[PDB]
């Protein structure tokens, strides 16, 4: 009688029962095995010394099915302590998940997990119903990828979704490399995890990258100190923003592509002139990486400089945009009319994978 | 490239091209099969006739309707109809156009499947979609929430739709429609000393029905005026050349939509069922339902029937509530129009159930629509 909501992402797996204000279980989307029968989640973490951690979900898409099965096995039985052949499951996916991909996912749930019924929703679309809209422009910047999904009354326009392969994780590797030069150690997978913390605690986006990269020399009351688990301390400079900035200047990491602000545009324009007014009016921030302070107003500015002088622009960055996707998953699956949207195990048996394709949401 | 919108009804088939304000083709849903001939010899099988082709030689051929009360009971004859609809009426190649098919509220899934299976197998349509008549009659009136009244020739469904979705449990199906009303006006005419009984005579009473008949507000306030004055009718010149006049009978006929007692039935009246529906719904929305009532169907074409409802229900529902009766002038084809609109829209491209899909999934796929 109680459905499940499992938002598996390149970095974190967000699980929980529908109708709950937040994901109950939240663990790393990793899977370890003897460095040469297989550990997973927060457990695998504590055995890094003798393991070889692999993220199954790569850039939002599933690339290692054998390990995903284990993540889901662990997600049901260990993390949630529940019976899969007893609960309707809602799984999220990434914009443009290749048909084949999704077809597989559906099969595994039935064939190998016996889900009574299930459904697959688009991460992006969900964050939107979580913000409270059916039409808009979503920005999903997490660990794996960063997408911009434009949605007209519930339907995301595939012809205009932009995929920026830089995100949260990538930002850490950069935060690292800019701390080796300002004199400091850091370089192993284990250490990588501490950068991720500084990156999550200090770093912030700035309005004027230059009127802030100048204050660097002058004052100094713009930075702070970080007490690492080693007891040793560190002082951080311009890095506090020369890091998230990348999101806007994918040059510091080489990359190539346009900044998140630009693509957010380069997408809106790939849409039909009619909806545009609403798409600029409803810009939704979603995903962990969209947490750096100032990223809100920064975007705000940076794009109104692309947009027509005659057009309202509203950036929406909800406080819980960290678990945004999950929430909408929860909400949606608790909705009355969704009931008839699930895909029964029976319907599966007769029709097969494919059926999981036409949805509506 | 251009979608086909075919509305299959108990008595008439409305088929046309998307984007048109009216169905190009409208023929009767029947098939003629030269009397008896249920033995060997006289070989050749005599073949069958469909549509207008039929009638015009009916004398020596028995007619059967494939759609009974809105549901398809004879696939064989139906196929034929569809064939005729594409090649002989619309004059097109079913393999080149996507088709939108209408169904009756609560159409048996088995059917929908058979229906979808036949369209893809015996016709090779590039893609199709099945819509619920009522819903379309609603989309065409310009709403996504309200209660629709579909009184056609073989059925009078009463469907409550909210935001584009029909509410199953809250649907009333009244096995009483136009065809019935005809048989009746035909009975009370031999009560005023007359004839008419051959299937060919039925067709004229139907003409007499659609021409004079009307629905008076208060029944026993007009019936009186019947015995009093006489300025309540007129006369009609049939082929016979002769002439007939019908007092009382003009309204005493459609009054069955309200007083099913008149022919037995024993089912509450259309005005009643309409209530019993709004009731079975969720109290939170009954408000939005009473203001969005929609008349749709050939039988909803009587003059005055509009206001007879305005009255007949206000009397049954909470005084504290504005009621609205929306009876568009086209309700005669409304079902189609809605579908025509539908088929001709961007957001719909997704909705079509392409063959490629049917090819890998089968009938079972024509169930996930959400409109
Ligand atoms: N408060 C914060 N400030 C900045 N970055 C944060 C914060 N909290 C989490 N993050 C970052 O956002 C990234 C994570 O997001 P999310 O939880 O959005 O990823 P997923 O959903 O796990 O992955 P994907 O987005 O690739 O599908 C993390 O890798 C982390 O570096
Ligand atoms: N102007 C009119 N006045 C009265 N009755 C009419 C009028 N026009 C049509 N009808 C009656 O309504 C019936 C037709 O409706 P419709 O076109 O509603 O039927 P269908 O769609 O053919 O059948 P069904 O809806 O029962 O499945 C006709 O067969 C006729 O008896
Ligand atoms: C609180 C937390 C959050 C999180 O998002 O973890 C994800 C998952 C994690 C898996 C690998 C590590 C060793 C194992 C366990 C980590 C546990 C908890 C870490 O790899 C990330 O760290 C990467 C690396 S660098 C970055 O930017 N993302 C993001
Ligand atoms: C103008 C017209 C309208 C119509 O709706 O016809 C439909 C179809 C028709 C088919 C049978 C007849 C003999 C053959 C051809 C008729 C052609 C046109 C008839 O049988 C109905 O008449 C019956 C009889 S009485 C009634 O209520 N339905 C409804
Ligand atoms: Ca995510
Ligand atoms: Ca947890
Ligand atoms: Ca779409
Ligand atoms: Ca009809
Ligand atoms: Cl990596
Ligand atoms: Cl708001
Ligand atoms: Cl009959």
């Amino acid at each position: 009688t109680t459905a499940l909501v499992c938002d598996n992402g390149s970095g974190l797996v967000k699980a929980g029962f529908a109708g709950d204000d937040a994901p109950r279980a939240v663990f790393p989307s990793i899977v370890g095995r003897p460095r040469h029968d297989s550990y997973v989640g927060d457990e695998a973490q504590s055995k890094r010394g003798i393991l070889t951690l692999k993220y199954p979900i790569e850039h939002g898409i599933i690339t290692n099915w054998d390990d995903m099965e284990k993540i889901w096995h662990h997600t049901f039985y260990n993390e949630l302590r529940v019976a899969p052949e007893e609960h309707p499951t809602l799984l999220t996916e990434a914009p443009l998940n290749p048909k084949a991909n999704r077809e597989k996912m559906t099969q595994i749930m039935f064939e190998t997990f016996n889900v009574p019924a299930m459904y697959v929703a688009i991460q992006a679309v969900l964050s939107l119903y979580a913000s409270g809209r059916t039409t808009g422009i979503v920005l999903d910047s997490g660990d794996g990828v960063t997408h911009n999904v434009p949605i007209y009354e519930g339907y995301a326009l595939p012809h205009a979704i932009m995929r920026l392969d830089l995100a949260g994780r990538d930002l850490t590797d950069y935060l690292m490399k800019i701390l080796t030069e300002r004199g400091y150690s850091f370089v192993t997978t284990a250490e990588r995890e501490i950068v991720r913390d500084i990156k999550e605690k200090l770093c912030y986006v700035a309005l004027d990258f230059e009127n802030e990269m100048a204050t660097a020399a002058s004052s100094s009351s713009l930075e702070k100190s970080y007490e690492l688990p080693d007891g040793q301390v560190i002082t951080i400079g311009n890095e506090r923003f020369r890091c998230p900035e990348t999101l806007f200047q994918p040059s510091f990491i080489g990359m190539e592509s346009a900044g998140i602000h630009e693509t957010t545009y380069n997408s809106i324009m790939k849409c039909d002139i009619d909806i545009r007014k609403d798409l600029y009016a409803n810009n939704v921030m979603s995903g962990g990486t969209t947490m750096y302070p100032g990223i809100a107003d920064r975007m705000q500015k940076e794009i109104t400089a692309l947009a027509p002088s005659t057009m309202k622009i509203k950036i929406i960055a909800p406080p819980e945009r960290k678990y945004s996707v999950w929430i909408g998953g929860s909400i949606l699956a608790s909705l009355s009319t969704f009931q008839q949207m699930w895909i029964t195990k029976q319907e599966y048996d007769e029709a097969g994978p494919s059926i999981v394709h036409r949805k509506c949401f």
